[PDB]
């Protein structure tokens, strides 16, 4: 039985009931939460917390409950994301080839906003430019679809004005890049801003005067 | 008492014998002896942490450390801004598998969850990871190469569009009971072994030629979920044949006016497209009445 991509709101509330029953009897959180009464597929506690977050977000934004609660974040099909990228930039099979094509064709532009519809950002990418958050969210699925491990790192970097800037880039491992056995903070830097703005090579952050780790993943403001 | 640290020469010697053991026995040793002919050993996961700190030190200072501390591995750290993903790359899946196998080897049991990344962050349940491994193995069989990605949760059709497309064929409906009734007066059943078909064409075949039980289950599951119910596809056997049993798929449905969701799913309401469209049996009854047994959950 495939672990489900989403479950009914009915099922989600039943999971919450079983979660609370376990806490009631045992005085602590369960490590996993079974999707259905009686056993079978289960999600980790981390994943269940993600599910509650999505329910909360939907309820806040829409003032009603969702019918459907996603177990993992909805995404367009990976082969399409890769094919659309290839349509724009040409053929590529490695993260190093992709970086080279990006460096020759894509542009960087700062803008807060964060809305990254792939088709939309694909066009802005080669015209006005995109920011590093849209860049990271556009390129992570393509590079994963080539077979690489990718993790979005939130950092502070110090630039040639000697000022610190918050910044996101990709940490990439697998194939020709860093060994996935390394800690993620030692994977290869794949930085859309190095490629399109500051002209630094694959492996180098966009600014060279200092780097500090802030966190993993993109902070979604609430 | 256990040693709290070793000097760099001792550590390089342990690392040498560790690598030799690996090449010789094709697995990591569960303990690493501080001296080759020696009593005291360091457990594998402590030793792997020693190596990691050693490599981090060289990477930072461009020189080897004078001392390597012996410290048991630490708890994971959470990552609230990372979600458990829909899929992982083959690179990450094989790293997950490498850590799952080492956990078994070291601890003699399976872990309850498997972290996507080493060190903490999002994780999948043991159950989900076993399902990932099975579908990975199946891909290796059908094709003759490793996949480039491995789904944590295989994609399911987006629900609002499925409901919209079904409503364009059957008209408005709001409950699973009402939908069954509409289906029983409009849709048609056709026996065929076409493993899937569900695109728009399936909805057209529904009301003209007919569809089979697997297409019907894959079509009506997301629609009924879209109406507010939980749905699980059951693989069963039902006594009709020549008169010696047939294999069959139907929907188990819970929520709203149908079965209590807190029941185990094999007590949920039977929603059988074949009952509605061919054998004329009511909602809650399988298509045949001498009715046989449970085979599994989901489309085989």
């Amino acid at each position: 039985e495939n672990t489900p991509e989403y479950v009914s709101i009915t099922q989600f509330k039943d999971m919450l009931s079983r979660y609370n029953r376990f806490k009631e009897v045992n005085g602590r959180e369960p490590r996993v939460v079974f999707i259905y009464s009686g056993g079978g597929p289960s999600v980790s506690l981390e994943t269940f917390k993600d599910m509650c977050k999505r329910y909360n977000q939907f309820l806040e934004e829409n003032r009603r409950e969702p019918r459907i609660v996603y177990v993992t974040p909805p995404e367009p099909p990976v082969p399409e994301e890769v094919r659309e990228m290839r349509r724009v930039l040409g053929e590529f099979k490695t993260a190093t080839q992709l970086y080279t094509l990006v460096s020759r064709r894509c542009k960087y532009k700062f803008y807060y906003n964060d809305q990254t519809p792939n088709r939309e950002a694909l066009k802005k990418m080669v015209t006005d430019g995109i920011n590093c958050t849209d860049a990271c969210q556009l390129f992570k699925p393509v590079i994963e679809g080539l077979g690489y491990s990718v993790r979005i790192e939130h950092v502070k970097v110090r630039c040639n004005d000697n000022k610190w800037y918050g910044h996101y880039f990709l940490r990439v491992a697998g194939k020709e890049l860093a060994s996935v056995s390394l800690p993620s903070e030692r994977w290869t830097v794949w930085d859309y801003v190095s490629a399109t703005k500051t002209g630094r090579p694959l492996g180098a952050p966009c600014c060279s005067r200092g780097i500090q780790h802030l966190g993993w993943g993109i902070v979604s403001p609430k």
